[PDB]
């Protein structure tokens, strides 16, 4: 399918144990997509002070359309040194590996895969 319905665990930034997906834009997009498929991907909501506590390159989920069955349609965009790879809408959060942290909420998304 071109899209897949997922419910992402929302994590507090200070709880996150693995603070990024890798060391290049291509690698983080690849690993984010794999973790999304495997159910091992968390979401951190972006506020002041959040991104400096995580590791670049960042992977964002951004809104791609203006929400079937409550799932916001999203796509992935990476960022490294102020340059973004991908073009999309508002940021819903930054993705990180999930390795068992306890979430504060869930964000329902329809991921363009």
């Amino acid at each position: 399918k071109t899209h897949v319905q997922l419910s992402l665990p929302v994590l507090q930034v200070r709880d996150v144990l693995v603070r990024g997906f890798g060391d290049s834009v291509e690698e983080v997009l690849s690993e984010a997509r794999q973790h999304l498929k495997d159910g091992t991907c968390g979401l951190v909501e972006v506020e002041k002070g959040v991104l400096p506590q995580l590791e670049q390159p960042y992977v964002f989920i951004k809104r791609s359309d203006a929400a079937p069955h409550g799932h916001v349609m999203v796509e992935l965009v990476a960022e490294l040194e102020g340059i973004q790879y991908g073009r999309s809408g508002e940021t819903l959060g930054v993705l990180v590996p999930h390795v068992g942290e306890i979430p504060v909420a869930y964000r329902k998304v329809l991921l363009r895969k």
